[PDB]
């Protein structure tokens, strides 16, 4: 992943906007740096991820699972994560 990806400007679709508003101030347009931070905070605050979970995020009974279309995923597959995120936003 190039560092430049973090500067991408994005407009979240409603379901992503719903999640983002649960952990941070509502903007219409974000950087990817912002979207990633807020998703990370959503995950951690809801303890969907911990050390000794084998790098797995568990999100089956959750808004995140709806967004991502998976019951769980590895925090190690960065490319796959970006893909799951982009299906819920529009680039600016
Ligand atoms: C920010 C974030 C968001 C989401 Cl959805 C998942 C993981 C993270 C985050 C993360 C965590 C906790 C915050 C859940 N633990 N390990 C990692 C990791 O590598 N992360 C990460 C950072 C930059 C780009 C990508 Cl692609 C990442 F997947």
């Amino acid at each position: 992943i190039p560092a430049s990806e973090q500067e991408t400007l994005v407009r979240p679709k409603p379901l992503l906007l719903k999640l983002l508003k649960s952990v941070g101030a509502q903007k219409d347009t974000y950087t990817m740096k912002e979207v990633l931070f807020y998703l990370g905070q959503y995950i951690m605050t809801k303890r969907l991820y911990d050390e000794k979970q084998q790098h797995i995020v568990y999100c089956s009974n959750d808004l995140l699972g709806d967004l991502f279309g998976v019951p769980s995923f590895s925090v190690k597959e960065h490319r796959k994560i970006y893909t799951m995120i982009y299906r819920n936003l529009v680039v600016v």
